[PDB]
């Protein structure tokens, strides 16, 4: 049971949302998850964040039609990856793993998926106690580094 968090461009909420919002409702049916639209912290943001919240299949599902989504709607193209913003919050007390010792393991991550990950570091925790990381990537990249993170997670949990 994942939260997720992904920028896109701000001039594809629309397409996002759909015709009195026909498009989002169908997308969260196609892969049972929340998914709502962030208002803008700002006037006039360049991005706009849609936070999905589901287990991995519904990650995956989500996750996969809106880097889909835009690269049908023209935002990217033609010959041109879409590439996201994606924020996932892990536990401070965990964040260090996934960097490791040398940064060694968040170095691999990269070199292993292709996606950038980065953890801002000395950040300060939410309420929860978590940081975030930062992963740019196309949509294949990025979850498989998600995946992989949430492994890393799991471990610590040790």
């Amino acid at each position: 049971q994942e939260m997720v968090q992904v920028f896109i461009p701000a001039q594809a909420v629309g397409a996002i949302i759909g015709k009195k919002g026909q498009h989002i409702k169908q997308l969260s049916r196609f892969a049972s998850a929340s998914i709502k639209i962030a208002p803008p912290e700002t006037p006039d943001s360049k991005v706009r964040m849609v936070i999905i919240t589901g287990p991995p299949e519904a990650q995956f599902k989500a996750q996969g039609r809106i880097y889909g989504k835009l690269k049908e709607e023209n935002f990217f193209g033609p010959k041109e990856e879409v590439k996201l913003e994606t924020h996932i919050r892990v536990p401070a007390s965990a964040a260090g793993r996934v960097i490791g010792k040398g940064g060694k393991t968040v170095n691999e991550l990269q070199n292993l998926t292709a996606a950038e990950v980065v953890v801002p570091r000395d950040q300060t925790p939410d309420e929860n106690d978590q940081v975030i990381v930062k992963i740019i990537g196309h949509f294949y990249a990025s979850q498989m580094a998600q995946r992989k993170i949430r492994d890393i997670l799991a471990q610590v949990k040790q």
